[PDB]
């Protein structure tokens, strides 16, 4: 089983093995404790190993929802957090300062811990930290970090959504507008979610369902099928043309592309005020 | 303000303007009734335009989760689940048949409304569907779909993990072990979200942290700066060089790369033995 440490607004999980000084493992981007079972096998005869989920990550648990300012590219407050949590899970354990070793970002939650609690640091190791705060061209890689997380967020949406446009035959316009970014960080990522949710739940499980043309001849009367006029050849328009040639149901030109609702929305309203009104 | 129904497993929220005979519009891939609203204005005066939002996204929200199978790609709840909510909709609203227009996959959604509950169709339309379950070569873009989806779960993790590596400079195999995909459907979006948590609330926050060269110089004594010995060249370890440089702290050198813990876990266990035990 994993362990439980219960502290302001997280339950705080790590693993714990071996004997004798307590060594805690701080984990980098990965964030969970488990990159260092392997490197604790060695150490269990001569350390009481600590290998932490940090609170975000892994089987620790959030019970308060992280602050709305912790979006901010210059929030402290996570980092700040972490080492807390590391500080209350040392006095927890041992009664003498313990032993800390922490790799990339987690090095850098060492960092906060001398700093702010070195009262329970006997020795702490730093690994290849990638902090750049105090080096003479911060600047230079502060403004590399933050380009390629601006970077990231925006292309990643339009990747996904042209491979597929491309296989389906879709107009340009048409996957442009579908994956457009939106105007704000929480909402491109807001967008970002909704991406893979699609993916993963819709995608593959709506194009497969269980439809066949008795769907389509039942009550073929009430169904109109809709084209766009801007988008031909891709390849929901060839599903339109197959319906219609083995059911009768009529295809209506509707002006726009696959966006058209959206694209022209007068001439969208005229052809259904035409169909319908 | 936005209208809500409360169904089975979901608060169901809906945009509703006009008057006259009621005309729902079911939104594809990006599952919001918003789209449909400039389409709405033009029709407002001969409908009651009703523009949902689909019980997963948007203001909607599930009251209950979705159950564990609907990650199959062969799962039919889902759409099912979301004609059902339309002819629900359409009952609370009208007690004579209603106009219905789907597109993309709102019109798959529409496609199961007319074969479940054909009572509350009067008119229906299916906008540029992309379901391919009845056509001659079904299966070759069936086939066509999940090779995409796969892609997208695999590429997006190494992707953004590459501009990254290539920019701090780190070994290709350390980038490789970093974005390495889970073995496991639920495991690559897992490690999905993870890394998207990353990139928005720690890289930028930690890597620009608060840290200055009196945080190293304080207790100084007490630290130790490791460098793995395959990933020479790397931001990280430059890093170490100005601390190393400034202060004083000795450098010691650590088996394995970037992740060299679990890279080498017996060499980093002896240099850490030989340093604390």
């Amino acid at each position: 089983g994993m362990e439980t440490l219960e502290l302001q607004g997280a339950k705080l999980r790590y693993h714990q093995v071996g004997q004798g000084p307590v060594l805690i493992f701080i984990p980098g981007a990965n964030g969970t404790g488990d990159i260092f079972l392997p490197l604790a096998e060695q150490l269990k005869d001569h350390f009481t190993v600590v290998a932490v989920d940090r609170r975000d990550y892994g089987e620790s648990e959030l019970t308060e929802p992280l602050p709305d300012s912790a979006s901010n590219p210059d929030s402290d407050y996570r980092v700040k957090r972490d080492a807390q949590d590391i500080a209350e899970l040392a006095k927890s354990l041992s009664d003498e300062p313990v032993y800390i070793l922490g790799s990339s970002s987690g090095s850098i939650v060492a960092m906060h811990v001398l700093k702010d609690y070195p009262e329970v640091v006997k020795k702490i190791a730093f690994h290849e930290p990638p902090i750049n705060t105090f080096l003479p061209d911060s600047t230079y890689w502060k403004d590399k970090n933050d380009d390629i997380v601006h970077q990231i967020l925006t292309e990643g949406l339009e990747k996904g959504m042209k491979t597929f446009g491309e296989t389906l035959n879709i107009a340009p316009i048409d996957a442009k507008m579908m994956s457009q970014p939106a105007d704000t960080e929480e909402g491109r990522i807001e967008q970002y979610k909704r991406t893979m949710f699609w993916l993963e739940f819709e995608i593959r499980q709506y194009t497969h369902s269980n439809i066949t043309l008795d769907d389509f001849t039942k009550y073929s009367d009430k169904i109109t099928l809709l084209n766009g006029t801007d988008s031909r050849g891709s390849f929901p328009q060839d599903v339109n043309f197959y319906i219609n040639k083995e059911t009768g149901i009529p295809i209506v030109d509707i002006p726009g592309g696959h966006l058209g609702y959206i694209q022209k929305p007068e001439g969208f309203a005229d052809v259904l005020l035409n169909m319908w009104g």
